[PDB]
């Protein structure tokens, strides 16, 4: 079995922006439910846990201990690895954490891991096991040494796809010979005209869907721009918006 | 009116430290009062709030761009800035960070520093003002370049004292010289035999205030085995241990 929580869907400024009155921000402080935390993600394939990223400044409270496998990263930008830092100084058995060969990490957590094991890197296109699952690291477009994530069991295929601007050639190829059942895109921008350059807009996501041709996006990583955007629009067949504790099948 | 409220009193594990189960984090699962979030306080002078770091991962549901006048900063380890990563990206007026002069921050803070102005380095022992406070900063032994501050009108005094180990000699015979009423101080450990590098135990504070003299000391920055040392042994007269949410006056 295989399950996907969207724990966080906004970037690192979030939803509502702090001191933001815009639409979107005013009606997230309103009604909780509209709130965006940082990209972030659960896997459980069959008893397994991976936490994707650990942005959320809460899982301290989420998880004791042992309740969960392993840490995968995507990459070592603040707001996606912010909540290990509390984490490290527990008491417990090791955490493996796979990500990427970053050399630097992020402020100290290499030099002061504490209970967390960065040994665990991994390789662009090289498959992986965590607990069954097969995982393949895919590198994104972004200022940092980032890789998203295909997750393969038997029957089913998912892609996390966060933080990226369009899709460098190898991925992009690799994802339309392995059509993802779903896709969870980093879709920070409503459209644009040109670029970005870190992030992409929701044109961005329509082209690469276009050769993709993902049956399902699910689109994170969502500004409040964005989000205000999409009060008053709505989306093509077969695009959805994520939203923080979405669970996925 | 001066006030200070010590809004965390932890250091950077916390009280419960996770997975824990010994007396003092059980009972801070039991009892949240005795919960121990990052070390940070906020002070009141007259209208004015300053927030004295900034290790909270809920300032931006405690305080809007604007209703407070400055952040200032002892230092850039993460138990101490780690708020201000989602907070930089607001929208609102610059809001002024006074602080050591630490040539690299933490992060990118320094590069994309957002809605926060880091400019307003101060100096050991020139003092600065806060809305009519008046603010010496005070150079402390840690392993980044750390301040302290004395914050003082009216001739009454207090002490922000973390993190440090032993008193550098300057700031030692500076406090002694302008004796705080009340002194805030890093006790991160339980009485050892030997002085601890980073932090004080509780043996470096009473040596420290033997020569201080400050008629009120507030322990912060606890461990969660200073914590269960404190269940079971009393501090001396003059020494009191500080708590998450702890008001104090001159
Ligand atoms: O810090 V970012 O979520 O704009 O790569
Ligand atoms: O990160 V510390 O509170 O031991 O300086
Ligand atoms: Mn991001
Ligand atoms: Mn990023
Ligand atoms: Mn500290
Ligand atoms: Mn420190
Ligand atoms: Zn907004
Ligand atoms: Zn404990």
């Amino acid at each position: 079995s295989l399950t996907l929580t969207l724990t966080g869907t906004g970037g690192a400024q979030g939803v509502p922006a702090w001191g933001c009155e815009c639409a979107a921000c005013a009606r997230a402080r309103r009604s909780p439910q509209y709130r965006r935390q940082p990209c972030s993600g659960v896997v459980k394939f069959n008893d397994a846990i991976t936490l994707i990223d650990a942005g959320l400044h809460d899982l301290a409270d989420r998880w004791s201990p042992g309740s969960f496998q392993q840490f995968l990263l995507t990459h070592y930008h603040m707001d996606h690895v912010q909540g290990l830092f509390p984490l490290r100084w527990g008491v417990g058995d090791p955490i493996p954490v796979y990500g990427p060969p970053d050399e630097q990490g992020c402020d100290d957590l290499f030099k002061h891991p504490g209970l967390l094991d960065f040994s665990h890197t991994v390789e662009p296109f090289v498959v992986f096991d965590l607990q069954g699952l097969q995982v393949t690291p895919l590198p994104l477009n972004h200022s940092k040494l980032t890789f998203g994530y295909l997750l393969e069991t038997a029957h089913s295929r998912v892609a996390w796809l966060s933080d990226t601007a369009g899709l460098p050639e190898k991925t992009l190829k690799f994802l339309r010979n392995n059509q993802p059942q779903v896709m969870v895109m980093d879709c920070s921008h409503p459209p644009r005209a040109d670029a970005p350059r870190n992030h992409c807009d929701l044109n961005t996501v329509l082209a690469l869907n276009q050769v993709i041709r993902s049956p399902r996006v699910i689109l994170t990583h969502i500004s409040h721009q964005f989000d205000a955007w999409l009060m008053e629009n709505a989306l093509p067949s077969g695009f959805e918006v994520g939203f923080d504790g979405m669970e996925i099948g």
